[PDB]
Protein backbone atom coordinates (compact mmCIF):
# COMPACT_ATOMS: atom_id res chain seq x y z
CA UNK A 1 0.00 0.00 0.00
CA UNK A 2 2.70 2.34 1.04
CA UNK A 3 4.79 0.57 -1.25
CA UNK A 4 8.13 2.98 -1.45
CA UNK A 5 11.93 2.90 -2.22
CA UNK A 6 12.17 5.23 0.73
CA UNK A 7 11.07 2.53 3.38
CA UNK A 8 13.11 1.27 5.85
CA UNK A 9 13.38 -2.54 6.82
CA UNK A 10 14.09 -3.13 10.42
CA UNK A 11 15.06 -6.97 11.63
CA UNK A 12 16.38 -8.62 14.56
CA UNK A 13 17.77 -12.62 14.80
CA UNK A 14 18.39 -14.32 17.77
CA UNK A 15 21.27 -17.29 17.77
CA UNK A 16 22.52 -20.34 19.41
CA UNK A 17 25.80 -18.27 19.53
CA UNK A 18 27.74 -15.23 18.35
CA UNK A 19 29.58 -17.17 15.69
CA UNK A 20 28.02 -17.60 12.71
CA UNK A 21 30.06 -20.43 11.23
CA UNK A 22 28.99 -22.65 14.46
CA UNK A 23 25.57 -21.42 15.71
CA UNK A 24 22.31 -21.47 13.96
CA UNK A 25 18.98 -18.65 13.95
CA UNK A 26 16.42 -19.76 15.88
CA UNK A 27 14.36 -16.65 15.62
CA UNK A 28 13.88 -14.26 13.01
CA UNK A 29 10.78 -10.99 12.82
CA UNK A 30 10.81 -8.02 10.65
CA UNK A 31 9.34 -4.54 10.83
CA UNK A 32 8.81 -1.48 7.65
CA UNK A 33 8.30 1.58 8.40
CA UNK A 34 8.46 4.92 6.73
CA UNK A 35 11.62 7.45 6.20
CA UNK A 36 10.32 8.86 9.28
CA UNK A 37 10.10 6.11 11.54
CA UNK A 38 6.31 5.51 11.48
CA UNK A 39 5.59 1.74 11.60
CA UNK A 40 3.61 0.78 8.56
CA UNK A 41 3.83 -3.23 9.18
CA UNK A 42 4.99 -5.53 10.96
CA UNK A 43 6.45 -9.38 9.14
CA UNK A 44 6.46 -12.89 9.91
CA UNK A 45 7.71 -13.50 13.81
CA UNK A 46 9.41 -16.76 13.22
CA UNK A 47 10.77 -19.66 15.62
CA UNK A 48 12.79 -21.53 12.91
CA UNK A 49 13.03 -25.59 14.32
CA UNK A 50 16.80 -26.38 15.20
CA UNK A 51 18.09 -30.06 16.43
CA UNK A 52 18.87 -30.51 20.10
CA UNK A 53 22.30 -31.01 19.11
CA UNK A 54 22.39 -27.42 17.43
CA UNK A 55 20.80 -26.01 20.86
CA UNK A 56 23.35 -28.16 22.93
CA UNK A 57 25.74 -25.47 22.06
CA UNK A 58 24.04 -22.96 23.67
CA UNK A 59 26.32 -21.30 26.27
CA UNK A 60 24.50 -20.45 29.82
CA UNK A 61 24.04 -17.33 28.70
CA UNK A 62 22.01 -18.28 25.87
CA UNK A 63 20.75 -20.86 27.35
CA UNK A 64 18.82 -19.52 30.19
CA UNK A 65 18.42 -16.03 27.89
CA UNK A 66 16.18 -18.17 25.25
CA UNK A 67 14.59 -20.72 27.73
CA UNK A 68 13.36 -18.24 30.39
CA UNK A 69 11.60 -15.96 27.42
CA UNK A 70 9.92 -18.81 25.96
CA UNK A 71 11.78 -19.01 22.69
CA UNK A 72 13.50 -22.65 23.13
CA UNK A 73 10.42 -24.28 23.58
CA UNK A 74 9.00 -22.43 20.33
CA UNK A 75 11.97 -23.48 19.01
CA UNK A 76 11.53 -26.93 19.64
CA UNK A 77 7.71 -26.94 18.76
CA UNK A 78 8.64 -24.87 15.36
CA UNK A 79 7.41 -27.01 11.80
CA UNK A 80 9.65 -24.03 10.04
CA UNK A 81 12.79 -24.09 8.43
CA UNK A 82 15.17 -21.24 7.70
CA UNK A 83 14.11 -21.76 3.78
CA UNK A 84 10.68 -21.48 4.86
CA UNK A 85 11.35 -18.50 7.07
CA UNK A 86 13.05 -16.82 4.41
CA UNK A 87 10.30 -17.56 1.49
CA UNK A 88 7.91 -16.07 4.41
CA UNK A 89 9.94 -13.32 5.26
CA UNK A 90 10.69 -11.86 1.77
CA UNK A 91 6.72 -12.31 0.42
CA UNK A 92 6.43 -9.92 3.54
CA UNK A 93 9.18 -7.63 2.31
CA UNK A 94 7.80 -7.41 -1.30
CA UNK A 95 4.50 -6.01 -0.74
CA UNK A 96 6.14 -2.95 1.12
CA UNK A 97 10.05 -2.16 -0.11
CA UNK A 98 11.99 -2.88 -2.95
CA UNK A 99 14.72 -5.44 -3.54
CA UNK A 100 17.62 -3.72 -2.83
CA UNK A 101 16.41 -0.58 -1.37
CA UNK A 102 16.73 -0.39 2.38
CA UNK A 103 19.63 -0.32 4.43
CA UNK A 104 19.67 -2.90 7.09
CA UNK A 105 18.53 -1.13 10.36
CA UNK A 106 18.57 -2.33 13.73
CA UNK A 107 20.44 -2.72 17.01
CA UNK A 108 24.36 -3.93 16.24
CA UNK A 109 22.54 -4.91 12.71
CA UNK A 110 26.02 -5.62 11.95
CA UNK A 111 26.28 -8.99 13.72
CA UNK A 112 22.57 -9.94 12.55
CA UNK A 113 24.33 -9.41 9.09
CA UNK A 114 26.30 -12.32 9.31
CA UNK A 115 24.06 -14.63 10.16
CA UNK A 116 22.39 -13.59 7.40
CA UNK A 117 25.33 -13.82 5.09
CA UNK A 118 25.99 -17.57 6.39
CA UNK A 119 22.99 -18.86 6.24
CA UNK A 120 19.98 -16.44 4.82
CA UNK A 121 22.16 -14.91 1.91
CA UNK A 122 18.86 -14.60 -0.26
CA UNK A 123 17.29 -12.70 2.49
CA UNK A 124 20.69 -10.75 2.51
CA UNK A 125 20.68 -9.85 -0.73
CA UNK A 126 17.67 -8.11 -0.45
CA UNK A 127 18.96 -5.12 1.84
CA UNK A 128 20.88 -1.89 0.17
CA UNK A 129 24.63 -2.43 1.63
CA UNK A 130 24.38 0.14 4.28
CA UNK A 131 23.79 -0.02 7.23
CA UNK A 132 21.33 1.93 9.92
CA UNK A 133 22.72 1.03 13.17
CA UNK A 134 20.97 2.42 16.34
CA UNK A 135 23.79 1.36 18.44
CA UNK A 136 26.02 4.02 16.48
CA UNK A 137 23.69 6.50 18.08
CA UNK A 138 23.86 5.10 21.56
CA UNK A 139 27.48 5.00 21.69
CA UNK A 140 27.94 8.77 20.08
CA UNK A 141 25.20 10.23 22.79
CA UNK A 142 27.32 8.43 25.81
CA UNK A 143 30.61 10.21 25.08
CA UNK A 144 29.10 13.54 24.54
CA UNK A 145 26.37 14.22 26.51
CA UNK A 146 25.28 10.78 28.26
CA UNK A 147 22.59 12.09 30.52
CA UNK A 148 20.58 12.19 27.52
CA UNK A 149 20.82 8.22 28.07
CA UNK A 150 19.06 8.18 31.63
CA UNK A 151 15.46 9.77 30.41
CA UNK A 152 15.35 5.86 27.74
CA UNK A 153 15.41 2.50 29.07
CA UNK A 154 14.51 -1.01 27.13
CA UNK A 155 13.57 -4.32 28.66
CA UNK A 156 15.83 -6.27 26.47
CA UNK A 157 13.76 -9.52 26.35
CA UNK A 158 15.09 -11.20 23.19
CA UNK A 159 12.13 -12.11 21.73
CA UNK A 160 12.65 -10.72 18.12
CA UNK A 161 9.62 -8.45 17.12
CA UNK A 162 9.64 -6.83 20.80
CA UNK A 163 13.72 -6.52 20.86
CA UNK A 164 13.06 -4.20 16.89
CA UNK A 165 10.26 -2.76 18.66
CA UNK A 166 12.85 -1.07 21.14
CA UNK A 167 14.99 0.04 18.62
CA UNK A 168 12.50 1.66 16.06
CA UNK A 169 11.80 3.20 19.39
CA UNK A 170 15.11 4.23 20.46
CA UNK A 171 16.08 5.80 17.44
CA UNK A 172 12.54 7.62 17.78
CA UNK A 173 14.29 9.15 21.22
CA UNK A 174 17.41 9.94 19.54
CA UNK A 175 15.85 12.11 16.70
CA UNK A 176 14.15 14.13 19.41
CA UNK A 177 16.66 13.90 21.96
CA UNK A 178 19.95 13.97 20.10
CA UNK A 179 19.09 15.10 16.27
CA UNK A 180 18.14 18.56 15.29
CA UNK A 181 16.60 17.65 12.26
NA1 LIG B 1 19.80 -8.13 18.29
Amino acid sequence: MSFSDQNLIWIDLEMTGLDPEMHKIIEMATIVTDSELNILAEGPVIAIHQPESELAKMDEWCTTTHTASGLVARVRQSQVSEEEAIDQTLAFLKQWVPEGKSPICGNSIGQDRRFLYKHMPRLEAYFHYRYIDVSTIKELTRRWQPEVLKEFSKTGSHLALDDIRESIAELQFYRKAVFKI
